[PDB]
C-alpha cells in the first residue's frame, strides 16, 4: 500500500506532516527540510538546473530550512535573481511523494459540523462570543455517526433532552421528519453546563482529529466561535490545544463590516462547503442560504419551525436540536451528489498541493508546473510582484433593445486556454514588437500584415513559432488528460453495461474475478470468460467498473476545472509567472475574434440571403454569439412548417451544415493572418429559441448588456420536451425582488416570449388583482442591513441614507418596549414595507429580520397602514415596464377609441 501525506505545514526550520502509512494508518513525523535552491552560474559551467530562459544555474542546499530564507531575502538586497520555489512545503512534498498519487480517502477523516448558539438578538459576534453554545453535531466520515451534544440548562432557558423517537415521527405526530438510515447513527449526549460540554468536545477532538473540516459557513463563522468561546472561558492555551500541533493563527479581514476574523487551524485543511460549492458550482445562484442550494440540489427544502431562529430553542428544544443535525446531514448528501470533496482530494493530490490551496489557483497551477518542471530539471523563475495594471477583459457587444423571434448561439470552447495555445503565449516564447494600430482596422483585416516569421497578437505582441512554450504545452498536457479520462469514465460505464447483463442469469459453478484494467472495452477473448461466471464471482466485477467510471469520471472533471481556473492565475500579478503584455495579448486577442468572426457571419449571411447591409450577429459576449434567424426564416416562410418542432430541426442543419462549415473556414483566415502556432478557434452552435410556431409569442428580448431573456428549444442537440426559459440579470434572480413577484414576472416573460400580448395584458389584470390577498411575506422585499446601520443611528434617521436602514430605524423606534418576543435587527438580512403616509409611525417603510413573523403589537398596524400601490410599482409594475417597453409591448391595452360600448 503506497502512502501519502495528508496535511503538512512549516514552522521553524521543520515540516509537520500528517499522512497514512505503508499499511493505512494516520500518523504524523517532524520532518527537518533540507531545502534546495537556484542562483544564476556564470555561464561557463557544466550542470543540469536552467531556467526557463536557457540561463545555466547551480544547486544551493541549506540544511536549515530558514537560513534559504535569509539567503534570498539578501540576494534581492544585492540585485541578483534567486531562483526555485519559495513555498517550502509544496518543494517538500515534490521530492518525498515525487510518485504519481493514488488516495484512499475512506481513510480521511473528514469532520463535518455546525454549532449553534443562541443569542437573544438572532446574531451572535464571532469575535468574542459572548454566549454560550447550545448545540453541536459533529459528523465523522471515518465513524459514520453523528456526535450531538446537548446543553439543557442555560441562562436563555433550561430544557429537557431530546427524543430520538419524536424525531422520527412525521409532521403530524409532532414529529422532526427525520430519515431512517440516519437515527440509528446517531450518538446522544446532554450535559449540565457549558464547560462540562466543550471540555468534553475537546477531547472528544483531540482524539478523533480531523483532516478535513467542513459546514456551511463553517469558516467565517462556527470555527471562529468555537475557538473565542474556549479561549474566553478557557484562555488561549488550553483553546490553542483544537490544533493537533496545538499553534494557531488569527486573521482579521475588512470590507462593509470590519472584523471578521478567520481562524487558520494548524495542521487541518479546512473547506467551508460553501466557497468549496462556488468555485465548482458551475452554476451562477442568487443567494446562498443553506435550504435555498439543498432546495435546488435536493428539492426537499429545510426543516420548518416556528418563531425566530433566536427563539426555537426556548420554544422548542426538540425541533432545534433536531434540524442542527438536518443541516449536516443535507450537506452530506450534497458532497454525496455533487461530490465536491472527493473531487478537491484528486485535484489536490494531483497537483501534490495543500489541499485548501485549491481555493487559489495561483498556488495550484504554480505548484503544477513547478513539479512539472522538477522531473525536467528546469527552474522557475522567481516570483516579483507586479503592480495592478487594468488590462482590458473581454468583449461585450452593446446590443439594440428590442424582441427577436428567431434566434442562435455559439461558443468558442474554453477560450482562453485555446488561445494561448494558438498563439503559442508563455514568457519565454516573447519574440518582438511591432508598430500596433487600432485594433478596429485589424478587425476588419484594413490593417496590415504584421511579421510573417511570428505568432502575433493585436496588441503588438510576436512570439516564436518555434518552441514549444512552457505555458502552453503544460496546458496541453492537462487537455490530453482530460480527452483521455473522459474516455476511460466512457469504457468503464459501458463496460458495466457488459457486466449489467450478463448479471441477469450469471452462474457457471463458482468463480475466481478477473484481472481486468477496465479503462478500455473488454475484447471478445474476455467476453466469453465473463458468460462463464456467476452473480458472487461477477458483482465484484460490476463494482470496480461502476466505480473505475466513478474515479475515472472525477479527474475528467478536475482537468475541466484547471483549464478554467488557468486564465485566473496569469491576470494575476502575484504569479510568479504573470507578464502583462502576456495577458493583455490574450484578453486582446479573444477581444478580436469575436468582432471578427461576427463581421464575417453578417458578411456570409447578409450576402446568403442576399439582403443588405443587414446586421444579424445581434449580441456576442465574451465568448457567444446571437443570429437573429428571423429573416432567414422568412426566406422560406412560416406557412410551411408545420410543427414548431418542424423548422428547429431545420436551423439546425443548417447551422451544422452551412453555418458552422463558413465559421471554421472564416477563422483560419484570422488564424492565417496572424501567422499563429494552430487553429484552435472552435465555436460551435448552442442554443435555438423561439415562439411555439402559430404561437403570437416573440421568443426572446433583450435590455441591454447581459439583462435578456428566450424561449429555448434545442440545447446543443438535446432537443426540448416543452420549453426551458433562460433569464439574464433580469432581477427574477435578484434577491431583493418579493418572491410572489419573483414567481410572478418569471410568469409574465413566459407569456410574452410564449403566447402573446394579450395573454400577457390579461395576466396582468390578474396578479394585480389577487396581488392584494397574499400573504404580506411573499410580498415584502428583503435586502441586508449591511450594519452601516450604526451611522444612521442619528437617534432617528438622516438624509444620504437609504429606504432599507430607513425602515430598520423606524422598525426599532417602536419596538422601544420588547415584552423580550420582539428581536432587533443585528446587522443582516432584513425585511422592509411601504406605509401609507400619515402612518402613526414616523418615515414610511419598516423592516424586520428575514425569515420572521412580526411582533403582533405592531403587526396588525403595519399591514393595515402598509401602502399597496407603491409597493407594486416599485416592485412589480417597474421592471415589467422595462421589458415591454425593451420588447416593444404593452401591459395595458391603449385606451380604445371604442370603449362605452359593449359588444
Ligand atoms: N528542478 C528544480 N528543483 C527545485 C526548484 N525549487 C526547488 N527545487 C528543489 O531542489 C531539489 C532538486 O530538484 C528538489 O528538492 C526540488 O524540490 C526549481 O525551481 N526547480
Amino acid at each position: 500500500m503506497k502512502e501519502f501525506y495528508l496535511t503538512v505545514e512549516q514552522i521553524g526550520d521543520s515540516i509537520f506532516e500528517r499522512y497514512i502509512d505503508s499499511n493505512g494508518r494516520e500518523r504524523t513525523r517532524e520532518v527537518e527540510y533540507k531545502p534546495s535552491l537556484f542562483a544564476h552560474c556564470p555561464e561557463s559551467q557544466a550542470t543540469k538546473y536552467f531556467d526557463i530562459y536557457g540561463k545555466p544555474c547551480t544547486r544551493k542546499l541549506f540544511a536549515n530550512m530558514r537560513d534559504a530564507s535569509q539567503w534570498i531575502k539578501r540576494m534581492e538586497d544585492i540585485g541578483l535573481e534567486a531562483l526555485g520555489m519559495d513555498d517550502f512545503k509544496l518543494a517538500y512534498l515534490s521530492d518525498t511523494y515525487n510518485y504519481e498519487i493514488k488516495y484512499d480517502h475512506t481513510k480521511i477523516r473528514v469532520a463535518n459540523f455546525d454549532i449553534e448558539v443562541t443569542s437573544p438578538d438572532g446574531f451572535p459576534e464571532p469575535s468574542q462570543a459572548k454566549h454560550p453554545i447550545d448545540a453541536i453535531t459533529h459528523y465523522d466520515s471515518i465513524d459514520d455517526r453523528f456526535y450531538v451534544f446537548d446543553l439543557l440548562n442555560s441562562p436563555y432557558g433550561n430544557v429537557e433532552e431530546w427524543s430520538i423517537e419524536i424525531a422520527a415521527k412525521l409532521q403530524e405526530q409532532g414529529g422532526d421528519e427525520v430519515p431512517s438510515e440516519i437515527i440509528d447513527k446517531i450518538i446522544y449526549m446532554p450535559f449540565d453546563n457549558e464547560k462540562e460540554l466543550l471540555m468534553e468536545y475537546l477531547n472528544f477532538w483531540q482524539q478523533k482529529t480531523p483532516v478535513i473540516l467542513t459546514g456551511w459557513n463553517v469558516e467565517s463563522f462556527d470555527i471562529p466561535y468555537v475557538y473565542n468561546r474556549i479561549k474566553n472561558i478557557f484562555g488561549e492555551s488550553t483553546a490553542k490545544r483544537l490544533s493537533p500541533h496545538r499553534k494557531t493563527r488569527v486573521k482579521v479581514i475588512e470590507n462593509m463590516y470590519g472584523s471578521r476574523e478567520i481562524i487558520t487551524l494548524f495542521g487541518i485543511s479546512v473547506l467551508d462547503y460553501i466557497d468549496l460549492y462556488k468555485k465548482f458550482s458551475f452554476t451562477n445562484q442568487p443567494s446562498y442560504s443553506l435550504d435555498y442550494i439543498s432546495e435546488f440540489e435536493l428539492n426537499v427544502g429545510k426543516l420548518k419551525y416556528d418563531g425566530p431562529i433566536s427563539k426555537l430553542r426556548e420554544s422548542n428544544h426538540q425541533r432545534y436540536i433536531s434540524y442542527n443535525i438536518i443541516d449536516v446531514y443535507r450537506v452530506l448528501q450534497i458532497d454525496a451528489k455533487r461530490q465536491f470533496i472527493n473531487l478537491s482530494l484528486d485535484m489536490g493530490y494531483y497537483a501534490k498541493i495543500q489541499i485548501q490551496s485549491v481555493f487559489s489557483p495561483i498556488k495550484t497551477w504554480d505548484a503544477i508546473i513547478f513539479n512539472s518542471l522538477k522531473e525536467q530539471n528546469k527552474v522557475i523563475p522567481q516570483g516579483r510582484s507586479h503592480p495592478v495594471q487594468p488590462y482590458p477583459g473581454a468583449f461585450v457587444k452593446e446590443p439594440i433593445p428590442n424582441r427577436y423571434k428567431y434566434v442562435m448561439s455559439f461558443d468558442l470552447t474554453s477560450l482562453y486556454p485555446s488561445i494561448i495555445r494558438q498563439v503559442n503565449i508563455s514568457p519565454e516564447t516573447i519574440a518582438g514588437t511591432f508598430k500596433v494600430a487600432p485594433l478596429h482596422d485589424y478587425i476588419n483585416a484594413v490593417a496590415e500584415r504584421p511579421s510573417d516569421v511570428y505568432s502575433c497578437s493585436p496588441n503588438g505582441m510576436m512570439y516564436y513559432k518555434d518552441r514549444d512554450g512552457v505555458v502552453p504545452t503544460e496546458i496541453t498536457k492537462v487537455f490530453n488528460q482530460r480527452k483521455e479520462h473522459k474516455g476511460y469514465m466512457l469504457a468503464a460505464q459501458r463496460n458495466g453495461e457488459i457486466i449489467k447483463e450478463a448479471l441477469h442469469n450469471p452462474n457457471l459453478s463458482v468463480d475466481e474475478p478477473l484481472d481486468v484494467d477496465y479503462r478500455f472495452d473488454f475484447s471478445d477473448e474476455i467476453k466469453e470468460k465473463i458468460k462463464k461466471l456467476s452473480a458472487k464471482s461477477l458483482n465484484e466485477m460490476l463494482f470496480r467498473a461502476q466505480r473505475t467510471e466513478v474515479a475515472g469520471m472525477t479527474a475528467q472533471i478536475n482537468r475541466k476545472l484547471l483549464i478554467n481556473s488557468l486564465y485566473g492565475a496569469l491576470g494575476n500579478v502575484w504569479f510568479r509567472y504573470y507578464d502583462l503584455r502576456n495577458a493583455t495579448a490574450i484578453t486582446t486577442f479573444g477581444q478580436m475574434a469575436l468582432q471578427w468572426i461576427e463581421r464575417k457571419v453578417n458578411e456570409y449571411l447578409n450576402e446568403v440571403c442576399g439582403t443588405e447591409g443587414e446586421a444579424f450577429v445581434l449580441y456576442g459576449d465574451t465568448d457567444s454569439i446571437y443570429v437573429s434567424a428571423d429573416k432567414i426564416i422568412d426566406k422560406v416562410g412560416e406557412s410551411k412548417f408545420r410543427d414548431t418542432n418542424h423548422w428547429v430541426d431545420f436551423l439546425d442543419k443548417f447551422a451544422r451544415e452551412r453555418m458552422e462549415p463558413a465559421i471554421d473556414r472564416g477563422f483560419r483566415e484570422m488564424c492565417e493572418y496572424m501567422n499563429n502556432k494552430q487553429h484552435l478557434m472552435f465555436m460551435d452552435r448552442e442554443a435555438i429559441a423561439g415562439p411555439p410556431l402559430g404561437s403570437k409569442g416573440i421568443g426572446g428580448f433583450w435590455t441591454g448588456k447581459k439583462r435578456y431573456a428566450l424561449n429555448v428549444w434545442d440545447m446543443e442537440g438535446t432537443r426540448y420536451a416543452e420549453p426551458k426559459l433562460k433569464i439574464m440579470g433580469l432581477e427574477t434572480q435578484k434577491s431583493s425582488t418579493p418572491k410572489a413577484v419573483q414567481k410572478a414576472l418569471k410568469e409574465c416573460i413566459r407569456r410574452m416570449l410564449q403566447e402573446g400580448e394579450e395573454s400577457l395584458q390579461e395576466y396582468f389584470k390578474e396578479f394585480e388583482k389577487e396581488f392584494r390577498q397574499l400573504n404580506y411575506i411573499s410580498i415584502a422585499s428583503v435586502s441586508s442591513a449591511n450594519n452601516i446601520a450604526k451611522y444612521d443611528v442619528g437617534g432617528f434617521p438622516g438624509p444620504k441614507c437609504p429606504f432599507h436602514i430607513r425602515g430598520i430605524l423606524t422598525y426599532n423606534r417602536a419596538i422601544k418596549g420588547n415584552i423580550d418576543a420582539p428581536q432587533v435587527v443585528e446587522g443582516e438580512k432584513v425585511y422592509v414595507l411601504p406605509l401609507r403616509e400619515g402612518n402613526p409611525f414616523g418615515d414610511k417603510c419598516i423592516a424586520w429580520p428575514s425569515g420572521t413573523e412580526i411582533t403582533d403589537l405592531i403587526k396588525d398596524d403595519v399591514l393595515h397602514w402598509m401602502d399597496y400601490t407603491v409597493l407594486l410599482e416599485k416592485t412589480f409594475i417597474k421592471p415589467l415596464e422595462g421589458f415591454t417597453s425593451a420588447a416593444k409591448l404593452d401591459y395595458e391595452k391603449k385606451a380604445s377609441l371604442f370603449d362605452m360600448f359593449d359588444f
